[PDB]
DNA sequence: TGTCCCCCGCGTTTTAACCGCCAAGGGGATTACTCCCTAGTCTCCAGGCACGTGTCAGATATATACATCCTGTGCATGTATTGAACAGCGACGAT
């Protein structure tokens, strides 16, 4: 990319953050497996605490 | 047009050309004499030329490979141009 190098000044954490607005995130929910078929897909998950 | 040098002109130095006169024999010119050689003449015939003929060395036509002659691509390199990334200075608000 063109131009200068640049950082964010206040963290760049600030993306993520708003762009989770909005959304139905599971927080604290690892995934174990991922089941796929030709009719649908299951995923297992747990928790993290 | 521009440079460098190669002759031209001129004074001074060096050489032998030129003339005048004598001394000598080498060789060319001239004559007298003899014979060997060539022009002229005749007869004899084959060497040389015209004429005819047969054919292969060479000119002609057509197809291909070789040479070359010149212009147009490429390359490479240097240079010019432009964009970008270092560098102000000052006014403002936040601390």
């Amino acid at each position: 990319f063109t131009g200068s190098h640049l950082t964010v000044r206040n963290g760049y954490s600030c993306v993520p953050v708003a762009l989770a607005e909005g959304l139905d995130i599971k927080l604290n929910t690892a995934v174990r497996q991922v089941r796929y078929t030709a009719s649908g897909c299951e995923v297992i998950a747990v928790n993290t605490a």
